[PDB]
């Protein structure tokens, strides 16, 4: 299958990329490094991992190098939720692209429905527990995203973790100018997402499969364990290939962009070996099949701002 899938800005975009969340900065330099000498092209980064310095030094070393050209890398970043009044978009981004030592991203995301209280705090609580949110609403911030696209700044733009609602209601917005270009959402065989990745792709809107292996290294992990699964390590052994390999291959077949995190450089490795085989329909409706609607990332603190996303069906 193709390397890339073409976007609704007309651009394309790698279908298999590094995610760097929880990548340490001592780390992620030799993990970007490496993932660029073995064939991606495609790394996932955001402001609020406190890590894209590093994440930068990497991407300008192998440009300096002639390892890589800009035009075949596709970078992509996050704005965090304290960053979503109208005056703050454009300097948050442009913080990304500083420490990124890039002047532009190939695709910038809300990264949640959710706004915070802006300040330095990502996560400004109360003594409920529960997080202090902004008054902004979604459609001002996706309209102060797509200012970025007519300055030059990002060539596409796009949301995370957003429901399909949410997901309509930006696609019904007023005078609404560039559509998303992707959804990045939590997908894997225990959180499958058939109904919102069905809308999404019957609107043009491409998305990707973030936390693809279950995240075994979450800060707040016995729960599931995906790379442990059985079942899934059978198919992989039928396919004489590792757990992972199966576990990224898995949404590419469903035309998903997907995003396996790893500082190892054997991993990282092994993990872009995933264009050379093939699971079968049969494999496919077998992992579907371990739907539990289990959810790495369910933004425990956010439960009762009104823009979160995971009260909906989908
Ligand atoms: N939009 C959002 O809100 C959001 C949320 C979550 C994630 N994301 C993105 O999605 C990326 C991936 O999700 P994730 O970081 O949650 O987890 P993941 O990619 O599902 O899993 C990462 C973990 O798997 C390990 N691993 C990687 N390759 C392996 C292999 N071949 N064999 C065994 N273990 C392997 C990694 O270990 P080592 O690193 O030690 O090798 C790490 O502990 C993130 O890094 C981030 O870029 C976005």
């Amino acid at each position: 299958m193709a390397s890339r899938i073409l976007l609704n800005n007309g651009a394309k975009m790698p279908i298999l990329g590094l995610g760097t969340w929880k990548s340490p900065p001592g780390q992620v330099t030799e993990a970007v490094k490496v993932a660029i000498d073995v064939g991606y092209r495609h790394i996932d980064c955001a402001h609020v991992y406190q890590n894209e310095n590093e994440v930068g030094v990497a991407i300008q070393e192998k440009l300096r190098e002639q390892v890589v050209k800009r035009e075949e890398l596709f970078i992509v970043s996050k704005l965090w939720c304290t960053y979503h009044e109208k005056g703050l978009v454009k300097g948050a981004c442009q913080k990304t692209l500083s420490d990124l030592k890039l002047d532009y991203l190939d695709l910038y995301l809300i990264h949640w429905p959710t706004g915070f209280k802006p300040g330095k705090e990502f996560f400004p609580l109360d003594e409920s527990g529960n997080v202090v949110p902004s008054d902004t609403n979604i459609l001002d911030t996706w309209a102060a995203m797509e200012e970025l696209v007519d300055e030059g700044l990002v060539k596409a733009i796009g949301i995370s973790n957003f429901n399909h609602l949410q997901v309509e209601m930006i696609l019904n917005k007023p005078g609404l100018k560039y559509k998303p270009a992707v959804n990045q959402i939590e997908c894997h065989p225990y959180l499958t997402q058939e109904k919102l990745i069905q809308y999404c792709q019957s609107k043009g809107i491409v998305v990707t499969a973030y936390s693809p292996l279950g995240s075994p290294d979450r800060p707040w992990a016995e729960d599931p364990s995906l790379l442990e699964d059985p079942r899934i390590k059978a198919i992989a052994a039928k396919h004489n290939k590792t757990t992972a390999q199966v576990l990224i291959r898995f949404p590419m077949q469903r035309n998903l962009v997907v995003i396996p995190k790893s500082v190892t450089p054997e991993r990282i490795a092994e993990n872009f070996k995933v264009f050379d085989f093939e699971l079968s329909s049969q494999d496919m409706t077998t992992l579907l099949s371990y739907n539990r609607n289990w959810r790495v990332c369910a933004a425990a603190s956010c439960t009762s701002h009104k823009d979160y996303p995971f009260h909906e069906e989908f």
